[PDB]
């Protein structure tokens, strides 16, 4: 019992035949009535309708079945145009009005103006009310287009909008009474997806802009790939930004424009290519595909080959000859001047032509001239680097040219002529000027990466004619990478036994504490499932389709036994007898040591070992906590590579003794201002490592400047655009609007801030459309404050990719800019989990110095992470660049777990809403302990969650403990969902023809497209404990693993959390235990921040507060390289006031 033509079931209850009025004259004859007073086709209102097959079914528009050209008729009153009253008043009726030739909607940008409308050969129609019987087929279509408004008013206003901020907007709108729903979830979204979607692909094609379209926004784009929807079916229809640059600024971003700025694999089988200068054959499938492959980049190639070592030509002998009295003898015999038909001395710059290959004309700079035993005559070129041969590239300037550490000897022979180099020196106040010929400003490091200001060490007597920067620089490397010994007691065999030895500028004594691989010793060593029920977990068949090194091994100096070269000590065969340092988890305790324990704590071992002064990776202070001055709290904080032992372990009897008697015995605040301040996160580091002092915050988002106001009482938040505070302070004005003090040219010492990249953030080459967006962005206007500000250090932090953006060109344009002003400039991506925290996030780090500070080193790992998670390095124009990170895998410590993260907070459930409640215990493990403080506080602030609906709740708890289960672990169970609402079982009603049958004979398959077919719609189950969309997807997406996935206690956290949605993109987001989502207080403990930091505004805002910010740990790393240069800067003077 099925229709022949709509195709509904006769046993359907919900099936009901049409009911015609008397007037009822046909579409002809209704049209042709007194009733009714810019198209081919007359509009014409229209209420109390109903829509039917030729048999008489009441059929519903959305379904596609005017599509499958199947007729449908409808009936009711005819109104005139102007008539707004949905009553059967002023009308005519009319029966089986033509076949519907398509339907159309209107009001996707004014008022809430939504007009559905049919088409007939004969008329348009805008329907008004429906009729009594058609009403609740109408109403489901109501709901469709109510939610399609939403999404495209919310997409309007935000694009750029991720998945969870719309299912927050969804969520949270208030549909009207005239809607029968209460309030629209994830669970509706998902159900009527491609009606959105085809809704959302429809205004596209409709208003036209030269704007991005809106169903390729990231959530538009996410919720694509998770719900199983079929692009291009088509329907219905009906001053830019300026940024506050300087003029050194705007040029360059302008002269980059005025240069370079020039100018498809389509799916075929979709409705969009199925249709024929016209052009909207714009397929919606490769369009994706090229969105989505644009925001990825690639993460290993070899060293980059140093430059200026191919062929080099001759130029002809004519007058080669000495001019002057020899300025020094050594085999060789050295002079001031030379002849070479003009006059060439010691110090001028030269030109020598290679061999051509891209005919790049070499130059390097004078700085020997001396006579060889064979009487050849020659000079030592000290090679300068090209801009368009540094990181650079293109945005260089042509003329400037780069110091390098790149030096060779060279016959007079090879010089084509002498090029005049002049130096680009600072100004006297250089600090206070923010707004033809080759010239040089740096020192590059291509290795590096690093712009520095030039050595400045004078020309000694003894080297006044031989004098080479480069040669010196080498040098002084050779000379620290060089293991040497400094003092030798007395020697036993042909090993010489010694008092104190040195490498990489570190000096190692007896008794002094080292850091050796996991493999140069070793201690005293240790010593298959069951069938799963299918029915009740079908998706488990899913589960199936290298971790964090160990810490550095520990050994105080017992002997430097040596070796013997000949005549004196073999330097190379320096050897070390060490006494060996347990950690706890080295120890028979293993993994029940590493809990409870202070990172810092090691054991006293009588054992001994004997490895070279190869392996050894720094030096480290142990100390006895019982012959300490100071607390081991005090101790621990005081400096790096502090650890501390109060007992002793014998590996033999497993026991705990007391150790042996042979083992005992200002900084300035730079004045900050923080553009795109946040909550404080990267002020919060910096704070910690002492380097400054915030007075000056910049924050255009309420929630986030009170937090920051919260924080730091002493500084000036600004809220207003950081482009309009520009232009005021670029006019006099000494105050804002409220009277906020702004700050002037000397006042800010460091600047630091995270930018948005907001319209240009992908990896493909720039466009007219993405270079606009650029020109503009804060990008632009954070390196304007940099210009006029001229601070002593500059910050730029970002994700990691803002180092592959549009082919690396917004990093290469941001170091052009840097230069221009006459900054030391570099950059690096760190890991935020190797300094301290359970969490895998890369950032881009831009670092900057004022000439005359020094540019700062990227800090050191402090703790072990997984390598997958540790790809620093980054390719710009297929030349990798690294930073000097040397600890790549290795460092002191132990990884920070999820449970050495949150281990000791109280339970909470789904909804958990009071923000301050009693901590019901004392910390548990050594990170808890710090961010807690050393002393009793009572409160236990934003230890919030959000309220998951019903359903969502249901999944949450039906989640299993082990580590690693997600939503493939779920059971397929009908659940009451609190309410009167019931979650049920996950139909099986398809083959899955790549994934075949369960142990139990059953079907895989939820939808036609298993079996290889179209989907069927309709066979989209909804409000499943199980969802649908996962099985439906499954197979393309990695079987989605980790949704709905619960943390590891020995994991970390995925990403930045923001805002916590289980089918979301931010990871793994569940709690490891508790049947609920992460609260905000478990989210600022991922990111480091200490429990008595504040949050301000709602739940969302919270989260999305500490989720932005730079982690203070990564922070307080950065700063304490700061620390360095402040330090060696105040103590160059101090040894130079002497001198004067
Ligand atoms: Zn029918
Ligand atoms: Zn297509
Ligand atoms: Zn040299
Ligand atoms: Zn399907």
């Amino acid at each position: 019992p099925k229709c022949p033509e709509c195709g509904q079931h006769l046993d359907d209850p919900n099936l009901k035949y049409q009911q015609h009025p008397e007037d009822a004259v046909d579409e002809p004859q209704m049209l042709t009535s007194e009733k009714l007073s810019y198209e081919d086709s007359p509009m014409h209102r229209f209420t109390s309708f109903s829509v039917y097959c030729s048999r008489g079914h009441l059929c519903p528009v959305d379904t596609g079945l005017i599509e499958k050209n199947v007729e449908l008729y409808f009936s009711g009153c005819a109104k005139a145009i102007h008539d707004e009253n949905p009553s059967m008043e002023g009308g005519i009726n009319g029966k089986n009005l033509g076949p519907i030739n398509q339907w159309w909607l209107s009001g996707f940008d004014g008022g809430e103006k939504v007009l559905i409308g049919f088409s007939t050969a004969f008329a348009e129609y805008i329907l008004m009310e429906p009729s009594k019987e058609y009403e609740p087929i109408f109403g489901l279509m109501q709901e469709k287009i109510y939610i399609s408004k939403i999404v495209v008013e919310f997409l309007q206003n935000n694009p750029d909008a991720v998945y969870e901020d719309l299912i927050n907007k969804i969520e949270t709108t208030v549909p009207p009474s005239t809607i029968n729903v209460n309030r629209f979830t994830e669970d509706s979204l998902l159900r009527h997806a491609q009606f959105v979607v085809s809704q959302v692909e429809s205004y596209d094609e409709a208003k036209d802009d030269d704007e991005t379209p809106i169903f390729l926004s990231p959530c538009m784009r996410a919720l694509i790939h998770l719900a199983g929807v079929s692009l291009g079916q088509r329907r219905a229809t009906r001053a830019p930004t300026k940024a506050t640059t300087t003029k050194l600024v705007y040029q360059i971003f302008d002269t980059f424009f005025s240069e370079q700025i020039e100018k498809r694999r389509r799916c075929g089988v979709c409705e969009v290519c199925q249709q024929p200068a016209c052009l909207k054959r714009r397929c919606p499938n490769l369009a994706v595909k090229e969105a989505d492959d644009d925001e990825e980049a690639d993460d290993e190639m070899p060293s980059p080959k140093k430059l200026h070592q191919g062929k080099k030509k001759k130029q002809n002998k004519d007058r080669i000859s000495w001019l002057g009295q020899p300025m020094k003898i050594e085999r060789t015999y050295y002079q001031k001047v030379s002849i070479d038909e003009e006059m060439l001395e010691v110090g001028d710059c030269v030109s020598v032509i290679p061999d051509d290959s891209s005919k790049p004309l070499y130059l390097a700079r004078v700085t020997a001239l001396w006579e060889d035993k064979n009487g050849q005559m020659m000079f030592h070129a000290h090679w300068f680097c090209a801009g368009t041969d540094t990181v650079l590239g293109a945005t260089s300037d042509p003329l400037e040219l780069f110091l390098v550490g790149e030096c060779e000897n060279m016959q007079l022979s090879y010089i084509h002529s002498k090029v005049k180099v002049i130096y680009k020196a600072p100004s006297e106040n250089w600090a206070m000027e923010g707004g033809k010929t080759y010239f040089f400003q740096l020192w590059y490091n291509q290795e590096y990466a690093r712009f520095e200001s030039p050595p400045k060490t004078q020309p000694t007597e003894d080297n006044k004619h031989k004098f080479c920067l480069s040669c010196i620089r080498l040098a002084e490397l050779r000379q620290k990478e060089m293991p040497k010994v400094l003092e030798q007691i007395e020697e036993v065999d042909g090993r010489v036994y010694c008092s104190s030895i040195t490498k990489n500028g570190v000096v190692y004594r007896l008794g002094d504490s080292v850091y050796l691989p996991p493999e140069a010793f070793t201690f005293n060593i240790k010593v298959k499932k069951d069938p799963v029920n299918e029915t009740l977990y079908p998706e488990h068949y899913r589960k199936y389709s290298l971790d964090a090194p160990e810490p550095y091994r520990i050994g105080r100096i017992k002997e430097i036994h040596c070796g013997k070269k000949k005549g004196k000590v073999n330097e190379a065969d320096i050897k070390l007898r060490l006494y060996k340092f347990y950690r706890p988890e080295n120890t028979h305790r293993s993994y029940n040591g590493s809990y409870h324990t202070d990172i810092n704590m090691l054991y006293w071992s009588d054992e001994e070992a004997v490895v070279n002064f190869s392996d050894v990776q720094g030096r480290c202070t142990v100390e006895y906590g019982e012959d300490l001055l100071e607390s081991i709290q005090d101790y621990s904080q005081g400096g790096p590579d502090r650890f501390y032992f109060l007992e002793a372990y014998n590996s033999k009897t497993k026991n705990f003794e007391d150790p042996p008697n042979h083992a005992r015995s200002k900084l300035p605040k730079l004045r900050t201002l923080d553009v795109f301040s946040g909550c404080g996160g990267l002020s919060e580091g910096f704070h910690q490592a002492g380097i400054s002092e915030t007075l000056w915050a910049i924050e255009m988002w309420d929630p986030a400047a009170q937090a920051f106001r919260l924080n730091n009482p002493g500084t000036t938040v600004f809220t207003e655009d950081c482009n309009v505070l520009l232009k005021l302070v670029m006019a006099g004005e000494v105050t804002n609007s409220l009277g906020q003090r702004l700050p002037q040219k000397g006042d800010v010492e460091m600047l630091c801030g995270g930018p948005p990249c907001q319209g240009f953030s992908g990896m493909n080459r720039f466009n007219s459309r993405t270079y606009s967006k650029f020109k503009n962005s804060l990008v632009v206007s954070f390196l304007s404050y940099c210009d006029y500000y001229r601070p002593r250090f500059f910050l730029l932090e970002n994700v990691r990719n803002f180092v592959s953006y549009r082919r690396s060109m917004v990093l290469k344009l941001t170091l052009r800019c840097l230069v221009r002003m006459g900054y030391q400039c570099t950059f690096g991506v760190l890991q935020a989990g190797q300094y301290g925290v359970a969490q895998t996030r890369r950032r881009a780090i831009i670092l900057a110095a004022a000439p005359g500070e020094k540019l700062p080193l990227f800090p050191e790992p402090l703790h072990v992470f997984a390598p997958r998670a540790c790809q620093l390095s980054v390719v710009v124009d297929d030349k990798k660049f690294v930073s000097n990170i040397t600890r790549l895998s290795s460092g002191p410590f132990r990884t920070i777990t999820v449970r050495d993260t949150m281990s000791d907070l109280p339970e909470i459930q789904n909804g958990a809403s009071n923000s301050e409640i009693p901590y019901n215990g004392e910390p548990l493990s050594w990170f808890q302990r710090q961010l807690r403080g050393s002393h009793y506080q009572p409160i236990l602030r934003d230890h919030i969650c959000k309220d998951m609906s019903p359903l969502v709740a249901a999944r949450m708890r039906h989640i299993p403990l082990f580590p690693g289960s997600d939503w493939r672990d779920l059971p397929n169970i009908q659940v009451r969902l609190g309410d009167g609402v019931i979650a049920h079982k996950l139909q099986y009603t398809f083959h899955d023809v790549k994934n075949g049958y369960s142990s139990t004979g059953a079907l895989r398959g939820v939808c036609s497209c298993a079996e290889g077919k179209a989907c069927d719609p309709e066979s989209r189950q909804f409000s499943t404990l199980i969802p649908w969309c996962l099985p439906h997807t499954g197979n393309r997406h990695n079987h989605w693993a980790g949704l709905y996935g619960r943390l590891e206690w020995d994991g970390f956290f995925s990403t930045t959390v923001t805002n916590p949605e289980p089918m979301g993109k931010q990871g793994r987001v569940l709690h490891p235990e508790q049947h609920r989502v992460v609260s905000v207080r478990e989210c600022a403990r991922s990111q480091g921040f200490p429990d008595s930091y504040r949050f301000f505004g709602n739940i969302l805002d919270r989260h999305r507060q500490v989720g932005n910010a730079v982690p203070p740990p990564l922070a307080k790393a950065i700063g304490l390289e700061i620390k360095l240069c402040l330090l060696s800067s105040a103590r160059e003077s101090a040894s130079a006031a002497v001198k004067a």
